[PDB]
């Protein structure tokens, strides 16, 4: 199956990608790299493995939907079967979610559906909660609803910071990103039918 990987910053989800993806057994291959930023370090990452890149502002468009259709001739442009959101932070329309449905899949460094949106470790942090976690997720139109895939707890530590538990939780999106894209690309885990995860 063929990959491609939308990025907003660091990139070290799309790093650990590139890793799981090279492997003999891989069911994967990554053959775009999307930044809607310039200059950020994902894209470095991304030419270092000689991987193409591709810039799309989304500042330059009217809105979400003519973002979306120039994000949609790239992945048409290189045949892609599955998009991975790593860090990328725009919310997607209505009419690119369903065109991808069951084929799309985000990161988001909470234990879904505990705290949605942006800034999940700092909710986690103000809630206080003891653990929190990952969730790799089918994406919906509704924002970080979608159907989910794999999920990992991680410990909050007492006086943790954005920093420091961010850096924490990171080293479990390394491990669910890649086993999630890895079920969906060989077929093992699909979107069914009746909108639930299926298991093969
Ligand atoms: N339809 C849809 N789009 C999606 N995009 C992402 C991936 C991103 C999920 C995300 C969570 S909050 C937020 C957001 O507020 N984005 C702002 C920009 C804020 C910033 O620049 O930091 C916006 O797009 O206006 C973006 C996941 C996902 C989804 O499940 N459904
Ligand atoms: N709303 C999505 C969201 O908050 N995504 C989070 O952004 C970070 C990107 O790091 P990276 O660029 O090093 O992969 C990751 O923690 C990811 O889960």
């Amino acid at each position: 199956a063929r990959v491609a990987v939308l990025i907003s910053g660091t990139g070290s989800n799309l790093q650990a990608l590139i890793d799981s993806t090279r492997e003999p057994n891989s069911s994967a291959q990554i053959d775009i790299v999307i930044s809607n930023k310039a200059a950020v370090a994902g894209l470095d990452k991304a030419e270092r493995a000689g991987i193409p890149t591709r810039v799309i502002n989304h500042k330059l468009y009217k809105n979400r939907v003519e973002f979306d259709s120039a994000i949609d001739l790239v992945l048409e442009e290189f045949s892609i079967d599955i998009v991975c959101l790593a860090g990328f932070m725009r919310i997607l329309s209505g009419p690119f979610v369903q065109k991808w449905n069951g084929k799309m899949l985000n990161i988001h460094p909470s234990l879904l559906p505990s705290f949605k949106g942006s800034n999940a470790h700092e909710q986690a942090l103000e809630t206080g909660v003891t653990v929190t976690g990952c969730t790799v997720h089918f994406v919906a139109e509704d924002v970080d609803a979608g159907q989910i895939i794999l999920q990992e707890a991680v410990p909050v530590k007492r006086g943790d910071t954005v920093a420091t538990l961010s850096e924490r939780v990171k080293l479990a999106e390394h491990k669910i990103f890649p086993a999630a894209l890895q079920l969906v690309a060989s077929g093992t885990v699909q979107l069914g039918e009746n909108g639930k995860i299926c298991w093969v």
